[PDB]
DNA sequence: GTCGG
DNA sequence: GCTGATGCGCC
DNA sequence: CCGACGGCGCATCAGC
């Protein structure tokens, strides 16, 4: 694609900042200018030129000038021939391995999947099974997958209790062609905010879709949310499918259409139906969407039936999964 | 690191 | 055994 | 010149 030298050197440095050096502010940072930068229609031929985007700035500018005329970064060169580094970020790719963990590890040695697999006695539960499946969690999924998922989860959940409603969300929702994980939403009339009733809601679905072995490994439970892992059923003439990352979460009746909204991504549409929100007197966030006072005062949560009411209460027009 | 009060 | 801090993954 | 930049559910460990 289009300064995709450029991009990769930025994401590179994200990545260096979040895992080796815990700065998680810089990390977002870096990430930002890759993504304003991997939008850009024209190939950067200066620092200079590339500043006037918004989120690059003197230091940012200044890589993109060497990388230009050299080529290549100094500093992650040196990066790139550090033992101790390379190894962090490299482990940091097993799920349930954060940079504190990764640290560590490598601290007493322990720098790849080898040292870990020769280590198992010394990683929790979700360590484990981020290496039992490293290589099938990098995998992207096709979108033709997820569809055959999507039934299976939509019947077994309809077979559990009829007027249980799951959503799946994602890219998958807005129609991406491969999507990274499977988020389903879930709820129930019993289920609102005031009505919190007797739980296993979530926990009757997840036994019922372990009973047909979809739902392979559990990551974490809890009253209101699972993740964990899932596989298709093996066609048998050919070749099993690969393990894939499921979440489900229960939410209060109430609050399900922001919950979709929210889960429906992408972080941008979110970031921009928010700040227009903001500015036409409403707060909205992951729960609900209130009118704001003439002292700037969130009022209470107003009710919601659909993704629409959400578009209706700021006069925006309604935007399908779609064109997010 | 970049931004904005 | 308890409660609170922190690590981790997540629009 | 200097603080904000996402806030939460669950698992785990530190401290008592
Ligand atoms: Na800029
Ligand atoms: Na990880």
């Amino acid at each position: 694609t289009l300064n995709g030298g450029i991009t990769d050197m930025l994401t590179e440095l994200a990545n260096f900042e979040k895992n080796v050096s815990q700065a998680i502010h810089k990390y977002n940072a870096y990430r930002k200018a890759a993504s304003v930068i991997a939008k850009y229609p024209h190939k950067i031929k200066s620092g200079a030129e590339a500043k006037k985007l918004p989120g690059v700035g003197t230091k940012i500018a200044e890589k993109i000038d060497e990388f230009l005329a050299t080529g290549k970064l100094r500093k992650l060169e040196k990066i790139r021939q550090d033992d101790t580094s390379s190894s962090i970020n490299f482990l940091t790719r097993v799920s349930g391995i954060g940079p504190s963990a990764a640290r560590k590890f490598v601290d007493e040695g322990i720098k790849t999947l080898e040292d870990l697999r020769k280590n198992e006695d010394k990683l929790n539960h979700h360590q484990r099974i981020g290496l039992k499946y490293f290589g099938d969690f990098e995998k992207r999924i096709p979108r033709e997958e997820m569809l055959q998922m999507q039934d299976i989860v939509l019947n077994e959940v309809k077979k559990v209790d009829s007027e249980y409603i799951a959503t799946v969300c994602g890219s998958f929702r807005r129609g991406a062609e491969s999507s990274g994980d499977m988020d389903v939403l879930l709820t129930h009339p019993s289920f609102t905010s005031e009505s919190t009733k007797q739980p296993k809601l979530l926990h009757q679905v997840v036994e019922q879709l372990q009973k047909v072995h979809f739902i392979t490994d559990t990551l974490s439970k809890g009253e209101t949310k699972f993740m964990g892992v899932c596989q298709l059923p093996s066609k048998n003439d050919e070749k099993e499918y690969p393990h894939r990352r499921i979440d489900i979460r229960l939410i209060p009746k109430d609050q399900y259409y922001c919950g979709v909204l929210y889960f429906t991504g992408s972080d941008i549409f979110n970031k921009n139906m928010r700040a227009h929100a903001l500015e036409k007197g409403f707060t909205i966030n992951e729960y609900t969407i209130r009118p704001l006072g003439v002292t700037g005062v969130a009022g209470e949560p107003l009710p919601v039936d659909s993704e629409k009411d959400i578009f209706d209460y700021i006069q925006w027009k309604y935007r399908e999964p779609k064109d997010r």
